[PDB]
């Protein structure tokens, strides 16, 4: 499983409003969380389906 699936979700510094998703290590489910528009990090997928090929794996 990718380590970048354990950190937590980054807005960064723009201010538009986007919806975008996140794996939840934690509640071991994929999240919703807004994202500002620029400097994403990896923990950030535009559908519920990517977050979850990509982290919930092995």
């Amino acid at each position: 499983r990718p380590d970048f699936c354990l950190e937590p979700p980054y807005t960064g510094p723009c201010k538009a409003r986007i919806i975008r998703y996140f794996y939840n290590a934690k509640a071991g489910l994929v999240q919703t969380f807004v994202y500002g528009g620029c400097r994403a990090k990896r923990n950030n997928f535009k559908s519920a389906e990517d977050a979850m090929r990509t982290c919930g794996g092995a």
